[PDB]
């Protein structure tokens, strides 16, 4: 119960983090695109996910910890610095929000 609202609480923190510009880093990971624009990133990726699907995990109670959740959390970044070049917005975008999952895990529920 308060587990639910500990996880919803923490992704609300990565998606709503914004940069010292003013930009949402998390945009570009909501929802992945389809097989048939972007085919190349299934081909490379093995297991696929976005924070639709981990608000849908969190939603449906499928997450048994905070350590399942930050699981699927440090996928969606490593496939990101996977798929795209180091030095990228992309894949820097992803270590940023890497370190903000861990600092709201660490503020929320310690
Ligand atoms: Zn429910």
């Amino acid at each position: 119960p308060k587990l639910t609202k500990q996880m919803n609480a923490i992704i609300d923190t990565v998606i709503n983090y914004k940069d010292s510009s003013g930009r949402q880093l998390s945009e570009v990971f909501i929802q992945l695109p389809s097989r048939k624009e972007l085919p190349e990133y299934y081909e490379l990726i093995r297991k696929p996910v976005d924070f639709k699907k981990i608000k849908e995990r969190i939603r449906n109670h499928k997450y048994r910890s905070l350590g399942d959740l930050e699981k699927d959390v440090m996928l969606l970044c490593h496939n990101a610095q996977t798929f795209n070049l180091e030095g990228s917005q992309i894949y820097e975008d992803s270590i940023v929000l890497q370190s903000v999952f861990k600092s709201a895990r660490q503020k929320i529920a310690k």
